[PDB]
């Protein structure tokens, strides 16, 4: 063979320098280049829940710098479960065709993709946030408030958003097939990674909170209760994924109402940390590799924890870490803004970060970080041309 | 209707310098006068623009620039400067550029394209393995069959020596670079740009350096700027009335600004011509006239360097001596807003960037951040700041 490039290592390898943030991270068939992932952060951009060229140029821009792992936004595994019209959506055949554009395109760089399956529960059928933080969309733009699910008939707030329809134990059955049947479909799609959406107040957590569970079937009204439909999902998730793919889980550490003196009073059971950590062994017992750690959704006053101060939520990433030890792999997120602050976050122990808002802020965010470290890691052939 | 505007990314929503200012050439409405340079991706099989070019050039127009011009795009398979450029000497190169340019308007943005014939510097390789060296068959390159004014090659001992056009060649030259252009318009430009500049095959017309001839295609200023005068005619028959017609030039070789060089190359292109030319380019329906420089020898590199507005001289003298006759884009390390301004300040129409956007694709927001202004984002992309 004559005329051989010189091999060169994927975009987001540190070539020089030894920080923790750089260095490569395996979890079971799949090196990550380096632990700084690019968050699920919802374009608002689809319709009829396929992906289209703001996604592939969206995602494809981040791909070309080299995070570890570019996961895509909540993608909904039924059509109900789209937290907006305009949301990503997994729940049709059709919808493989376009991401796989997109993954195929990550592949031709060498680097990992993965996607967030999703289910907004009570919380779905509302606009985009520029239109509203939360407002419902009524049917003739693509709502269908009448349709939204949960475990118990309480809306996300009174007034706001329509009462939600309660799932029976057979509604649940399909929609835990229907979380499998995406899986299927984004291994299909040809992504490196999944990670399974249990946070920001949506269907998930809204059967994991005592606020939004009422239940008195076998998935509510104790621990194992209500956990049991997110621990079900992740063991039927696992049957049918190869075992060679990283599964992940987002989580919401906490609804916040244990740290504030009039909110315990107001909401005496909630979602605590304590109960994250018992949940994050039991995840890991099911073969969930990684969880990250975000917080907030489950009530008006209790929003999705998305701040402006650094590393906000870092502590608790950090106690479920000290918690569960090499039993699991814990990632932080939330402010995660500077080179320092990350590499700041692995040093403590916790096994990587993932930043959303600061890439689609800068999608160079890598090399930024890099050159705040004083480390070199490596871009696309032609963008480390560019700076010649 | 009910529940039914913003404007496009790129538009001054606050502040009033000139440089976000909107300008109008023909049917097109640029929202800002800071452009995207042309600027080779090396990422091409048989000239068919992929996904690369779709991810590259979308990031870039999300964050908008107010015309973004895609690189160089050979009119000809011979004309490619490697085996991995664009291409538009096909119908089937129409419809992977047509992907790129919907999603530009899409985001209601202009896109262009330029047009260009590498000429003896043709079947190069990519630039991090050689800033000059063949491109050989084996590699996908076509060393035997360069074209050229005349049998010079561009480094003697590293590339081949280059076919002489023949007159029959011209007319088949010159009617490829027409059927571009028609191929440009059919995947939906906005505006082309024609390639005059860098050393390649119009500039090789241009310099008595290159161009040898005694035929009326060289030997005397209106027979050296005869092709690119008659190829400006040719895409302007073909392309829409409405359509912008943009030219890239070499302002000079260098040579006349040092005793010695003018002594080794005593007849030259020059600023004084650049001028002259402009006005005549002018008159044949170009609208702007970007100026670069450098290209057409070893001692005459293209100018890519590494301070701040390092050509900018030359687009003020030919603008001063153009007047509104004619429009005049700067490019060169213009990697800040304060000298962007300052430069469009100076009377310069728009200026144009390059490796300052593929370092930086948001670099029109850096830019207004700089200048203390406001100008719109995709929507999304406003929005990450929340
Ligand atoms: C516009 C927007 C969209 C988001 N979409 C998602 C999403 O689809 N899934 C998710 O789990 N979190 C989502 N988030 C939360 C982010 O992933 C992230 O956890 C949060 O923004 C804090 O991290 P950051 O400071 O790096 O942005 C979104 C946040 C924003 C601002
Ligand atoms: C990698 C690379 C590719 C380029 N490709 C082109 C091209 O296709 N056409 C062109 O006219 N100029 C091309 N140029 C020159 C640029 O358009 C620009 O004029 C030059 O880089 C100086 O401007 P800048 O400082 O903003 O980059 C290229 C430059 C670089 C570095
Ligand atoms: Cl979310
Ligand atoms: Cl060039």
């Amino acid at each position: 063979s004559y005329y051989t490039p010189a091999q060169v290592p994927p975009a987001g390898t540190q070539v020089e320098g030894s920080t923790k943030l750089f260095s490569p991270l395996t979890i079971r068939g799949v090196t990550f280049p380096n632990r700084l992932f690019l968050a699920p952060l919802c374009q608002y951009s689809a319709k009829d829940g396929y992906a289209n060229d703001w996604h592939l140029t969206h995602i494809g821009g981040i791909v070309q710098r080299g995070p570890g792992l570019a996961i895509m936004e909540a993608t909904a595994v039924q059509k109900v479960g789209r937290i907006t019209p305009q949301d990503l959506g997994l729940y049709d055949d059709g919808h493989i065709e376009p991401l796989k554009r997109i993954t195929e395109f990550a592949h031709s760089q060498s680097q990992k993709i993965g996607i967030q399956l999703a289910h907004a529960g009570r919380k779905a059928s509302a606009v985009a946030p520029w239109l509203s933080g939360n407002a419902m969309a009524v049917k003739e733009v693509g709502g269908w408030p009448d349709d939204i699910v949960a475990p118990s008939a309480i809306p996300q707030e009174e007034g706001i958003n329509a009462v939600p329809k309660v799932l029976t134990g057979e509604d649940i059955g399909v929609l835990k097939k229907d979380w499998a049947e995406a899986a299927k479909r984004a291994v299909r799609a040809n992504f490196d990674a999944i990670e399974i959406h249990a946070a920001h107040g949506y269907l998930l957590h809204q059967f994991l909170s005592p606020v939004s569970n009422r239940r008195t079937d076998k998935y509510g009204g104790s621990f194992e209760n209500r956990v049991r439909i997110l621990l079900e999902i992740c063991e039927e998730v696992r049957a049918v994924i190869p075992t060679a793919m990283p599964l992940l889980v987002r989580i919401s550490a906490t609804d916040w109402f244990e740290f504030d003196d009039n909110l315990t009073k107001e909401f005496p059971e909630s979602w605590t940390v304590a109960q994250s950590i018992r949940l994050a062994l039991l995840l890991a017992d099911r073969g969930v590799d990684l969880v990250d750690v975000s917080s907030g959704g489950i009530h008006a006053k209790s929003a999705i924890a998305i701040r402006s101060g650094p590393g906000y939520q870092v502590h608790f990433a950090q106690e479920i870490k000290k918690a569960v030890g090499e039993k699991l792999l814990i990632s932080a997120v939330g402010g995660i803004k500077t080179g320092a602050l990350a590499e700041e976050v692995v040093q403590s122990g916790i096994d990587a970060v993932q930043a959303g808002r600061w890439f689609q802020q800068n999608p160079g965010l890598v090399r930024a970080f890099a050159n705040e470290l004083g480390v070199k890691v490596r871009m696309a052939t032609q963008i480390d041309w560019s700076f010649e």
